[PDB]
């Protein structure tokens, strides 16, 4: 019934990004979100420097046609500061400051040795092989705006400005638990009718990799007093509280009366598969996301709704649902109109070098193993039906959460 | 002169994957390499159970056509063990075990509650809505082989088997350092021809995001005595030693002579762009990789060469290439034959829904912004010249090191 689109727009419209900040050296900032504009205090490069090894010259001396004796050498980190007489040149290495009065740098290839000094054999242009102060970044300019997620692409540039540390938004705090007397912890023996809990570890892992601060409360006892106490504890400690399974996503059980007693909760029926049910709303001090019990459904609902919620709350301004592309299927796909079906597939290059996708197998939410067998979603349109080999299909490669 | 391929193969053929192992709880295993096969001790699911909220019936009772009174209820984790008389049904919840003799589960909405019992309104087919013991995993089977990188796809399947911790290969230990009197620690004042050391941070970040244990020795003082000391420390404590800049990758100087004193090091000139020079070889107890000083070159060189080395060392049995595909350019590309040019580009969907790439801009190595602006490399073949709009082009999307 409710489109994924519409549901996510709704959830994000309710939410306001965190503003609370902390200051961290750059090496600890991978994947963190800049709280304030990074404004450069320096010109970069901060001084006119050689783009290569060769010789620093004045055009008037080149103009002579005469060989120029080498007055001195200039190293990166150890510039020449001796006298530079008229009619001479300076040997210079990549990255060294050009000497006062230098108008060009000639690479070795365009010179010959004379029994005396250096002949320049090619035209020498004003400014050739010189990187000028301020050509990359002007002091005073904003280099990265607030809301920028810091990776290897950004943090080295920040260091080239001489900044050792930056303010970033604190991590989003997410409390996490499951419930049901059928759920058991790994390493313990299974009682009557029990299964091992998997969703909660699947959610924890993903939160960790998303950079959140995870407060896992474990498996809560299927008792109203214990469950209430768990919600209250979760709420007091976190920005977001997630049930990885066991709390109602619509069914009229005791968990639903506790949830509604503690918050203002919507129970939605989404036009997706796998899954459909999702619970979302506001507790006293936190947002609540309630996932369906099936492992495929809970994982997919997490990945497609909760994941982007957390990106917005983190302060990230990257306006991006992950990347999709159009590719032909090498498999016949069973699909029923009425829901957007996030089937799992294997995307691969064929012998012609063209990109195609294969089903991973049975798509039932009775097996989590399609995530490991796969490397992408095949995102089958709400209204589309079965798909034949050769048709074009929307594909969404899995992110680093799945490898 | 030297192909990137020939270099990569040379580096990979030399190296032996680590086998040493340590056992960790599942929650601490993200991105770790599974050290032993995971074998299922149990059937998943463990028992025949309901796929719906409803009723568990036998087909003979359905065929009588009579309302069946509710004789009991089976809940998830609270199965029914009482008597199940003839002509009767058992209320059942999703995931609850089916009661003995059960032939079908009927979903609640295909029933009417009748005062003399539950009336079944639809056809009932043998086995409907029953998940069978072992239909996902069988006891005794290997679920993941040794060599699997563990992520969200694998670890929860491991949890489903009742296994709380697994053996993984120890992390690759990478020692790191730079040198040159030009280099200054950020947060300090820049003297005369100085710059802030950026390559070292870039490599530290990438190494940690790759799951390496990093030993950062700093900026090494630019003389032979301090350099020897740095090499001895680095080599004594690591599987791999990396110079992020300042140590020779071919030019004759004191750093070169120390390298040749302490190791068996090759200086390659690679048919690539950006970059070209790369130092590689064996120190007494470790492998060495020496990067060029230019940030664009170092970063590219680490990404295309050191990264695949670390993957093999780690024990990851994944095929190490590629995630490449062929896409049209929507940009004219300037490309000189003779080098494999890893231009940076922007991969985006056009209005027809087709994937296409655009240049980031100037492809010079004098700036670093192409890594921010870009989301891929346009991998232009060694012998190719200029590329016009609409030609086909190979493309390698950025991995998580640049944010995807």
């Amino acid at each position: 019934l409710m489109s994924l689109d519409t549901a996510l727009n709704e959830m994000l419209s309710r939410v306001t990004p965190l503003t609370a900040q902390e200051t961290l050296p750059l090496v600890q900032c991978f994947g963190r979100i800049l709280a304030s504009d990074v404004v450069s205090p320096l010109d970069v490069p901060g001084f006119d420097n050689s783009a290569m090894d060769g010789y620093a010259v004045r055009l008037a001396d080149i103009a002579s046609g005469q060989p120029l004796p080498v007055a001195g050498k200039s190293f990166a980190g150890q510039p020449y500061h001796g006298e530079w007489p008229a009619g001479t040149c300076i040997r210079i290495m990549t990255g060294a400051p050009v000497p006062e009065g230098c108008e060009a740098v000639v690479m070795q290839e365009q010179t010959e040795q004379m029994d005396n000094g250096v002949r320049f054999t090619a035209e020498v242009r004003s400014g050739q092989n010189i990187r000028r102060r301020g050509e990359n970044i002007s002091a005073g300019a904003v280099v990265f705006p607030a809301g920028t997620r810091l990776t290897t692409a950004e943090l080295p540039v920040i260091a080239s400005l001489g900044i050792a540390e930056v303010p970033v938004i604190r991590k989003v705090r997410v409390a996490l638990f499951s419930t049901g007397d059928e759920l058991q912890l790994p390493g313990q023996p299974l009682g009557d009718g029990q299964i091992y809990d998997t969703n909660r570890l699947a959610v924890h892992l993903m939160l960790e990799q998303l950079g959140c601060e995870v407060i896992n409360l474990g498996i809560i006892r299927d008792d109203p007093h214990a469950l209430r106490a768990a919600f209250i504890e979760a709420d007091s400690q976190a920005d977001v509280v997630i049930s990885s399974g066991g709390v109602s996503v619509g069914e009229a059980d005791y968990t639903k009366t506790i949830l509604e007693e503690l918050g203002e909760i919507a129970f939605w029926k989404l036009a997706i598969k796998p899954g459909k049910p999702f619970a979302f709303g506001k507790l006293s001090n936190s947002w609540f996301c309630g996932l369906p019990g099936n492992p495929v459904s809970a994982t997919l609902t997490f990945y497609q709704l909760v994941q982007p919620l957390l990106a917005k709350l983190s302060g990230n301004t990257a306006s991006g649902l992950p990347a999709r592309q159009r590719v032909r299927t090498a498999s016949r796909l069973k699909k029923t109109p009425g829901r957007l079906d996030f089937q799992r597939g294997v995307l691969q290059r064929n012998a012609d070098g063209e990109l195609e996708v294969t089903t991973t197998g049975h798509q039932g939410s009775h097996i989590f193993s399609s995530f490991s067998l796969g490397n992408c979603f095949i995102v089958l349109e709400r209204d589309r039906g079965n798909v034949e080999v050769g048709e074009w299909v929307e594909v969404e490669p899995f992110n680093a959460l799945f490898g």
